[PDB]
């Protein structure tokens, strides 16, 4: 019946209502966080469903406290410490068995449903999941519109009661909305009385992606899963279980960011030997096309292309193509010179003339280079300079087409020494009517990952479902996008709000890292769009947007122009033995310092929102009795993300654990700091 | 503007109506066979579509006459002889280009639409094809209901005007997957006979990268119109120019026998793309099969479990339900039998984990196509078969889970090669997943195509049950050695009405146009374990090895039953499965077929008669035999009192010496037939 966090700060009461509805309640430090909340499911072609009429057949309690070592991460060792309540339910009349399993951590609550092997529930279909989160009042939320096909929205900050009226505008126009009060997870909130509340899920395997629908009379969120192509919300087979649903809570917003709860609820690694999994700093032939300077395509001779018919070797080059042998060489040369691990190349393969908007099945083959891209020479050239290429497999939504070519594509990767692939799923999923985050498409992303692992290939999947901690289980999933990235800074309209990167950690990053592609130095790009950041904001992102996969997205020539600033990007690590969140408020600021794996050096970043601010940090995370050379890369006092983006200062100062530092950060600005011991 | 067959029998007039609608008209021996008939398409989200407002921009004529050698077939050489008219159309306002290409053979008409590379039509979606066949009168038709997911129906014989009223009855239920569309909708191949004695077949050829064509009848004016199969989004073709439709075919003769002889369907398919074809082997086989179909055995190994989960359920530790057919001991019996009687192969079904959930669960991860049940020793059985000069046939039932088959496909074909399986029988029982998809859409059609093409890269032959009905594609991929794609012998074991007695006198004039069927003939025990009565005589069952052409021929009954009737079984052991020549001697759809074939590479002939509801005396000329030579004929016939309902196992066998000048007179019972081997002295 009742359950406590190890530290006694959380209490979860579970009971049944008069009619047999199962309900839960969560309490933090004597405060209601989750009020009485119903659980269970509406099932298709089922009189009675799984909503009510249960009895408690048994309860079982236990405790767990172990550490595991991530392959890559924010810390060298993570603590998995919880108390567990398993409630076995039995429904009257049907005698169907449903377990609700709760784990209560010092960071908050996770729960899931289990269906054991039984006689009167075998194959069933979920019409709707009926999992509630009753809020204590009209909290502030940081939210994106509920959508079955994209998460690439700017966040809105508002009360819960304002979501309805704001939904006309926040839903900017592959996308499918569902409700005027529907929102995605991870969802971040802050109560009128200073509690930070995160609703999300963990271990999204073999199940549809959960969104939340708000009842804005009573402030109750309810699970609203993603329909597949037939409109269903889970083809289930017992014995089976749901992903966990997570309520991470703290009176200190920094603890939300530091939580490993999401990972903790996923199964331990299923990869036995993990040393081939290598955190990666990279450049690429990428932003050129994103910002309208180059094309993915080789030719414009043809209205459409047909692979195996169009003869590319005899087509007129349009001469805008980014992925030329000469251009890739330049990026290789730049990566090698500056200690980067890899270079991504997009537009390398036949088919880019028809990549977007055509709902085209046989859109790519994932193996055949354009005539102007010498796959063999370039891979040899890169390896000779101690660099790798990153394979790119945009699918343009044609999932069957990808699965058929996948083995051959991974083989070709291995044959030329590619160990990582950036995938994509742009456009409607084929065949039309399918959604990007259904149980059905979710299984594709899962299969891609699993198969990549069999080849010892790493995967970074754009346009896929947002992560839910599955990289603990498959640490070859070194990234996704699955949110609005730097690319939108090049797409005109509103680009990304100045405070975007002060919300992403509190939402999107819960579940796993993002390939945000930071590192922009020229904010006014070829197609006229204005990147809403300062240079110092861009340097800070290598620390404030944690990821084992970190791009420097701008052109070689722009880094050359601002070589002094670029030093931080060259110096910063991408893997860590420890991390300390120093300051954080969603929508406003994040400051964090991290200690580079296998070193005694630290790197710090600050990102700042709309309101310019003076940050004051304690350098207590440094080792006692040591001196460090700090180099501080900061906004100039008149820097500004709209009108003065390229104004930064660089200064050196020797510091100790007892030093304090005070730093202006501009509007949409930030700062970065390297700390190296003195010898 | 006008076109003739090489022999002058057919004239095809093409015109445009006052408003620019394209129309065609087909005339046989001065008689209207296809009246003025509209052509073009309704396109989705398009102002104007492709229905009218065309002008003729150009026409082009040509002729073609060459022979090709099939890998397997009814004849050693096939003649491809036609005259061609290509009409380039251009639409007003949009300036879109559409070519209609016509080929006129001595056997009839084929036409298709082509879209060349152009500026104003790239990506488009067909909402409906508007291709008509205006009939000359209220013909007699032999038809099954139009359906997106099964062709497993008994045929009906009726006037066109009677189709609507008969449709409550001909649309029989209890199928795992079936979806009707119209009270006057029918499938192709569709066979007809006019009130005045012409035989008319409507069908298509080269069903590639396009949705399967059905026909909807307007029974006021006797006009059939193309009604294609919707995909999961309701569309009837995601197209990209340059592209083309399959051909639409109107096969006509005043002699029913010429419909059966026509190679027009094959002629309209592209030449073989398999360069080296000698691994492609016509096959006579038995199997662990009918036992399960007739309710004596199971496909499943255990009944301990409500459901099974592959990779979780430990089968090695489950209670055998003890009904499982594909035991090591039982397969060995069929291997022993096959080797003893000169059969090439043995099919085995239920060999692999997952059969406990194979039907009606709409289950994705239903099979893995590689993991044997504990009671089936894959390694030993394959070695035992090869040691006795026999092969196994792999079975890959998918249970509708197409993505699950595609993901396992390479590993499954690899495993075939590792153990010396060179042919696979596939299945698509149950609704295609994910729900909403149909068995004959453009999308699922592409899967069947991919399975065949991939099989070819592995030098594997394919036999696909529940797939789309064939359209001559085996010329291009002769590793497609069969389909079912119609109501086969299995329904003889499924109670209800089983198969009408005249079923096999209609299939050749309908289903067989496009390619062979794995009909699984050869039943000697007509009263089977589950109580169902097979509607045939023994002699009918022998005849089918000749009257139902296929390079893949099963003897579906149990070893026991063939040994019991060993005298009759001789014909099955003797009969060939590939032919240098064939002659249709008599044929009338729904009533009778008699045909003789010459075994490839030999001077031996084999003949079969199958007979419908009415008992009849057949009277044939043996002139197909070589002049001046004597043959031992053995005639396996119905006894006088044989009958498909009440006296199924009564046959006579007599030997007689014959020449090209012999004439034969032979009674065939109701649902009966006769079979004859001719060997030179
Ligand atoms: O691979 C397994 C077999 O699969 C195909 O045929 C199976 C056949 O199953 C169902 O028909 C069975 C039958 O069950 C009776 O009890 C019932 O009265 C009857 O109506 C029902 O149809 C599906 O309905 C059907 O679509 C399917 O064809 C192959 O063709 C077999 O050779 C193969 O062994
Ligand atoms: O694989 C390529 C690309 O795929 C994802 O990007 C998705 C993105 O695609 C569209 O926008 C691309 C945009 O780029 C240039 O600016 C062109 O010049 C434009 O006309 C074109 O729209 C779409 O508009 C977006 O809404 C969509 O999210 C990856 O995330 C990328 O990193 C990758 O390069
Ligand atoms: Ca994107
Ligand atoms: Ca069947």
């Amino acid at each position: 019946s009742d359950l406590k966090s190890p530290d006694g700060n959380f209490l979860m009461h579970f009971s049944l209502e008069a009619d047999g509805t199962p309900v839960y309640k969560l309490i933090y430090k004597g405060k209601d966080v989750i009020k009485a909340s119903k659980l269970g499911f509406t099932l298709k072609n089922d009189n009675k469903s799984l909503l009510n009429d249960f009895k408690i057949e048994d309860t079982k309690t236990s405790s767990f406290d172990e550490n595991w070592k991530p392959v890559w991460g924010e810390v060298s060792s993570i603590r998995n410490n919880y108390n567990e309540l398993a409630v076995s339910l039995s429904q009257k009349e049907t005698d169907r068995k449903m377990i609700i399993r709760f784990r209560l951590f010092d960071d908050g609550l996770g729960f899931r449903y289990e269906f054991p092997q039984q006689n009167n529930l075998i194959y069933f279909t979920i019409k709707e999941e009926r999992t509630q989160f009753a809020m204590a009042g009209d909290h502030t939320a940081y939210w994106i519109p509920g959508d079955y096909d994209t998460q690439e929205y700017n966040y809105s900050t508002s009360k819960l009661s304002e979501i309805r009226g704001l939904m006309e505008k926040a839903y900017t126009k592959s996308q499918t909305s569902f409700s005027p009060t529907g929102v995605q997870t991870s969802l971040m909130m802050k109560s009128q009385d200073g509690l930070y509340i995160n609703l999300h899920e963990a271990a999204l395997i073999n199940y549809s992606c959960m969104h939340l629908n708000l009842d804005d009379k009573n402030f109750v969120f309810e699970s609203w899963l993603t329909p597949d192509s037939h409109g269903d919300k889970g083809k289930m087979q017992a014995p089976c279980k749901t992903p966990w649903r997570t309520v991470i809570v703290s009176d200190d917003a920094r603890n939300i960011l530091a939580s490993k709860l999401t990972y903790n609820l996923n199964e331990p690694s299923k990869i036995q030997e993990t040393s081939w999994i290598k955190p990666t700093k990279y450049v690429g032939v990428w932003w050129e096309m994103i910002s309208g300077k180059s094309t993915w395509s080789y030719t414009d001779e043809f209205p459409s292309v047909q692979l195996g018919v169009t003869d590319f070797s005899k087509a007129k080059p349009n001469r805008k193509h980014g992925a030329t042998t000469a251009n890739v060489k330049r990026y290789i040369d730049f990566a090698a010179k500056n200690g980067f691990d890899a270079v991504l190349v997009e537009g390398w393969n036949e088919g880019w003339e028809d990549w977007i908007g055509h709902e085209k099945d046989y859109v790519f083959d994932f193996v055949t280079p354009y005539p102007d891209f010498d796959i063999k020479g370039l891979n040899e050239y890169a390896h000779a300079k101690k660099v790798k290429l990153i394979m790119h497999h945009e699918t343009s939504g044609a999932v069957r087409n990808y699965e058929r070519h996948m083995d051959a594509a991974y083989k070709l990767m291995k044959q030329y020494g590619y160990d990582a692939v950036k995938s994509g799923y742009v456009g409607n999923i084929l065949p039309l009517g399918e959604t990007h985050y259904s149980q059905w498409t979710n299984n594709h992303y899962q299969y891609a990952i699993e198969k990549a692992a069999d080849y010892q290939i790493m995967v970074n999947a754009h346009e896929a479902v947002r992560p839910t901690g599955i990289a603990r289980t498959y640490p070859n999933l070194i990234g996704n996008e699955a949110a609005r990235g730097t690319q939108y800074q090049a797409f005109g309209n509103d680009r990304n709000n100045a405070n975007h990167v002060t919300i992403l950690p509190f939402t999107r990053l819960i579940g796993g890292p993002m390939d945000y592609t930071p590192g922009i130095f020229e904010m006014d790009v070829t197609n006229g769009s204005h990147v809403n950041a300062t240079i110092a904001n861009q340097l800070a992102l290598y620390v404030t947007m944690y990821s084992p996969l970190q791009m420097a997205a701008d052109f070689p020539e722009n880094y050359e122009r601002f070589a002094d600033a670029f030093q931080f990007i060259k110096d910063v690590a991408v893997d860590w033995d420890d991390s300390r969140y120093l300051e954080a408020e969603p929508g406003q600021y994040i400051t964090v310092a991290r200690k580079a794996k296998g070193t005694d050096n630290w790197f710090l970043g600050n990102v700042n929102g709309e309101t310019a601010r003076v940050s004051n940090i304690d350098l207590g995370f440094l080792e006692k009795g040591k001196k460090y050379t700090a180099v501080i890369y900061a906004d100039a006092k008149d820097a500004n993300y709209k009108t003065n983006t390229q104004a930064y200062t660089i200064r050196k100062v020797v510091v100790t654990s007892n030093s304090k530092l005070s730093q202006f950060s501009a509007s949409g600005g930030g700062y970065a700091i390297s700390f190296y011991p003195v010898a």
